[PDB]
Parts: structure tokens; C-alpha cells; sequence
């Protein structure tokens, strides 16, 4: 592959290129850059409740270190912090979806809030209905942008249809087991 639009972010962001360097070239496209935290789990996340964590993670963000890992299959309730750019595709969780992912915009206290929802989540190794739901968000105009909040919870019973991965999003299921892949922390800001 050509790599113009990733070397666009990794400019002035060495310890994170060093870090995925490290990994072996078929896994690089595997692996989220996730915050070393863990978030406690949560419900669905009223919108204030995504602003202020956002706000936070931004204001500590020389005090949180990342590193380079594999996601998989989390349990209802995980949240992770995650730095990507808005123009390439998101890493493989494990998740394949009967649906497409819906794209909303909230004006909150005169900034924009991203919200990017996957209803009909399924686990198609475990799950012959749907029964997850992501959310990823992002806050613009804070100085954060590149920053999401990725949210996995549990679906409504009316929200649950029929599953088959032969036509969900993505239509490829990943291979397993998966490898040992995780980097040793670095910083995003100094
Ligand atoms: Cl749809």
C-alpha cells in the first residue's frame, strides 16, 4: 500500500510511529491506538455525560499514555478512548453489523458532537441475532479531534433481528486466534 493520508497524522507523533514500526507489517492495520486507562463500563452514556468525558481526556492528555492493540469481541458496557483519523477506516473489533452505521451532528454549548451509531451488533461465531450496539463520537473545535470515545452496549429486545454474517458489515470474518500483539505505552502529547 501507499501510506500519504497515515503519514499526514504521524507528523512532528515519532513515539506512536516508532511503537506501530514495531509490529509486524500484516498486523498494522489490525491494531487500535487505544488510551491505557481502563474507563470503568458503563450504560448507554447520556450526551453531557460524552461531552465531559471527552473534555477531560482532552485537558489530561499529557498525563494518558496509549499503546498499539488488538480489540476483540469487549463485553457490553466497554469504553475505550482511541486516536483515529477521521478519513481512514476504523480497525476490526469483532463486531459485524446487520445495518449501516448512522452518522449524526449535536451542536453542544456552540461545538459539534459526532456520533457515529452501529444498532444491530452481532458476534457472528456466538450470535444468531442481533443483540450490540457501537457508538463511536468525537467533539470538534476543542483542540481534540482526532480523539473518539468508542462505546460497545447492550441492544434493545426490539432493536434485535435475524443475523447472517454472509450479509452483515463487514462481510469477512477475521481470523482467529489472534496473535499477541500489544505495544509498550507512549505519550500523543508532551
Ligand atoms: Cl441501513
Amino acid at each position: 500500500h501507499h501510506h500519504g493520508t497515515e503519514n499526514l497524522y504521524f507528523q512532528g507523533a515519532t513515539m506512536a510511529a516508532q511503537s506501530l514500526l514495531s509490529i509486524p507489517v500484516e498486523y498494522r492495520s489490525q491494531v487500535w491506538c487505544r488510551a491505557n486507562l481502563p474507563y470503568p463500563p458503563a450504560p448507554q452514556l447520556p450526551i453531557p455525560a460524552v461531552v465531559d468525558i471527552l473534555t477531560k481526556a482532552s485537558q489530561a492528555l499529557p498525563q494518558i499514555s496509549f499503546s498499539w492493540t488488538l480489540i476483540d469481541q469487549p463485553p457490553d458496557g466497554s469504553l475505550f478512548l482511541v486516536w483515529q483519523a477521521p478519513t481512514l477506516p476504523s480497525p476490526p473489533d469483532g463486531m459485524h453489523f446487520m445495518s449501516n452505521e448512522r452518522f449524526f451532528n449535536m451542536d453542544v454549548a456552540g461545538k459539534v458532537l459526532e456520533i457515529h451509531e452501529a444498532k444491530h451488533g452481532f458476534y457472528p461465531l456466538s450470535e444468531t441475532r442481533t443483540m450490540h450496539v457501537r457508538c463511536r463520537y468525537r467533539l470538534l473545535g476543542v483542540g481534540f479531534d482526532n480523539f473518539w470515545l468508542v462505546h460497545y452496549f447492550q441492544g434493545s429486545e426490539t432493536d434485535s433481528i435475524p443475523a447472517n454474517i454472509s450479509v452483515a458489515k463487514p462481510p469477512h470474518l477475521r481470523r482467529y486466534p489472534l496473535p499477541d500483539v500489544k505495544t509498550s505505552p507512549f505519550l500523543l502529547q508532551e
